């Protein structure tokens, strides 16, 4: 009962989506982890294989729909509804560590005002005598100040997952404001995702401008650019780079999270031609083969200037952005503005993909009971209510030790096998029940021209066999999962984080087997 009132507010809604905090900083973090440019040959692979073809396939569902995410994929076929389960259970369980990374983000904002960034300086209640500055470092039990500041300040290391602390107040207090501002943007101004950020939109691409003309100035970018575009053929046979290039591919175009699908359904029948499907596409690939190309040149220039291996000057984990960046603004002149500038910019980008989760997930819920609400003042009680469990349950992340929960989360939630599973399931009911030829159909008349023949062949052959061989890869070939190369999580650690990939996971033989029931 709703529909888009500008033909460009779509598009906006749409791009906003899936740009953000994905290809800017766990990109070059996955890339990271592995070596070399081994990353990039399953990179485009896996993109020309599932992920325009499937980024066209929710959107074309939705618009044939013209109903929610849960019960798009209903109306294709009645079983396999496991699929949109899945869906909002992984972007429920994603929003949950998503919204942290927000929470400290906003905590260095606020700590960027000062007179004197606190990370450039040595002398502070929270550092070690272990404490050298790296300009000086130059001149195997030293580190710089930077990494002690991002483990001793913005969160206290715990030795361990097994001894957790007490709950820190100031990342509780700076994540319960980022709820307020997600809270009041949405019960007020839901058509405030595209309509006045017309002009905010170009922000944060001049300011990724600014950063890659920075970056690619900074010295030491050609061991950078090295590193991140050269491949190590070496060490393709262990399933790890695969996967998580695959996953990295489904993550940044936002598949499988029921999004694009509902985005796409909120348009009615006969609307314009889908070149623009593949024009976001190409849009989305080239920001995240331009950021890692600044990105990739500032950790070459920590590199040569801490006078480590390239492999090792961050802590290969989620920190990669707030480590590499200060570094790189501490140099460039007039530090304040440009990082309150910096910050905020990740704010936005942040926010507006919180919000559009959040909206199609609250719409999926809507969806889901259509009798017991009303567009009203009932919608407070949903939203009021999902945003205080959200609130409590993304409080174990905050606390000392929590880190490493939120590198559970990362590894397994909302990433790896689970993504697999429904996008191979997807591909497969798409093509060989429903079949491609009653979707050319169907398409025929609404496009007006008829595509060429590359979504029948990329349907049914090419996605399953690289989801399949992935997952079979990853089952018969294991390696427990490791933080910073050092720590060895214990048994149950492990078994938690296979149960929170296996909730996801078993959502689709749930539903197979109850309706095979009745
Ligand atoms: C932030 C946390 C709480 C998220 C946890 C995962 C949720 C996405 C799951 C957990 C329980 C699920 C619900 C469990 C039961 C139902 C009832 C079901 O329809 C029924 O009423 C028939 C079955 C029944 O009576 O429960 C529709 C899906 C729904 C709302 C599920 C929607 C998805 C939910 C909320
Ligand atoms: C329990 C642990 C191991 C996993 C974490 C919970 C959720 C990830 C899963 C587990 C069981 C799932 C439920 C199993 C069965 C159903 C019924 C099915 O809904 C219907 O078809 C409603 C009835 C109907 O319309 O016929 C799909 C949603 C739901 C509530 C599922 C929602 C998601 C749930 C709660
Ligand atoms: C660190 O050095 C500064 C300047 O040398 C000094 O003022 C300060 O007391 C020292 N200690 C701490 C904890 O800042
Ligand atoms: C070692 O000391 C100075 C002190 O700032 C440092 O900047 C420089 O790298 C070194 N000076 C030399 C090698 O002359
Ligand atoms: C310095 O590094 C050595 C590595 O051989 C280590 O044994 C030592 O504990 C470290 N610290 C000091 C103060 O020597
Ligand atoms: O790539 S992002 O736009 O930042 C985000 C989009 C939603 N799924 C996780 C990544
Ligand atoms: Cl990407
Ligand atoms: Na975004």
């Amino acid at each position: 009962r709703e529909k888009w009132s500008s033909k460009i507010d779509f598009v906006l809604s749409v791009a906003g989506g899936f740009v953000g905090l994905g290809n800017v900083w766990r990109f070059p973090y996955l890339c990271y982890k592995n070596g070399g440019g081994a990353f990039l040959i399953p990179y485009f692979i896996f993109l020309f294989g599932s992920g325009l073809p499937v980024f066209f396939l929710e959107i074309i569902i939705g618009q044939y729909t013209s109903e929610g995410g849960i019960t798009c994929w209903e109306k294709i076929c009645p079983l396999f509804s496991g699929i949109g389960y899945a869906s909002v259970v992984i972007v429920s369980l994603l929003n949950v560590y998503y919204i942290v990374i927000l929470a400290w983000a906003t905590y260095y904002l606020f700590q960027s005002f000062q007179k004197e960034l606190p990370w450039a300086h040595c002398n502070h209640s929270w550092n070690t005598p272990h404490c050298m500055e790296d300009t000086m470092r130059k001149n195997t039990n030293f580190t710089s100040p930077v990494i002690e500041f991002w483990e001793r300040n913005v969160l206290s290391l715990s030795p361990g997952i097994d001894h957790p602390g007490s709950l820190k107040w100031d990342l509780a207090l700076c994540l319960l404001l980022v709820w307020l501002v997600c809270f009041f943007c949405i019960w007020k101004g839901v058509r405030s995702t595209g309509k006045v950020v017309y002009f905010t939109a170009t922000f944060p691409f001049a300011m990724l401008l600014v950063l890659l003309v920075r970056g690619l100035t900074l010295p030491g970018a050609g061991a950078g650019i090295k590193f991140y575009l050269y491949p190590d053929i070496t060490r393709l046979e262990d399933p790890q780079v695969w996967i998580d290039a695959g996953t990295q591919i489904f993550f940044s175009y936002a598949i499988c999270l029921g999004a694009m699908t509902s985005l796409g359904s909120y348009n009615k029948y006969k609307y314009n031609s889908y070149r623009d499907c593949m024009l976001l596409g190409c849009l989305n690939s080239g920001t995240s083969f331009v950021s890692g190309f600044a990105i990739f040149s500032i950790l070459g220039f920590m590199a040569q200037e801490q006078g480590v291996d390239i492999a090792d000057v961050a802590e290969s984990g989620p920190g990669l952005a707030f480590i590499a960046y200060p570094k790189a603004v501490t140099m460039m002149p007039l530090p304040t503005f440009w990082s309150i500038l910096f910050f905020i910019m990740l704010l936005l980008l942040g926010l507006d993909s919180q919000f559009v989760e959040v909206e199609g997930q609250i719409t999926s819920l809507v969806d889901l009971y259509p009798s017991f609400l009303r567009k009203g003042y009932r919608r407070e009680i949903f939203i009021a209510f999902v945003c205080s469990i959200s609130y409590l349950l993304g409080l174990t992340m905050v606390t000392e030790g929590g880190m490493y929960v939120f590198q559970l989360f990362d590894y397994y939630a909302a990433s790896g096998v689970c993504l697999l599973w429904v996008a191979f399931f997807e591909c497969f009911v798409i093509a060989w029940i429903y079949g491609g030829d009653n979707l050319y159909d169907g398409i025929e008349d609404m496009i007006g021209y008829r595509p060429g023949p590359w979504m029948k062949y990329s349907w049914a052959v090419i996605t399953p066999v690289l989801c399949v061989g992935c997952f079979i890869f990853s089952l018969v070939k294991y390696v427990p999962l490791t933080y910073n190369k050092t720590y060895v999580y214990p048994n149950w650690a492990i078994g938690l984080g296979w149960s929170l990939a296996l909730s996801s996971m078993l959502c689709v033989p749930l539903v197979i087997v109850i309706r095979l029931c009745q």
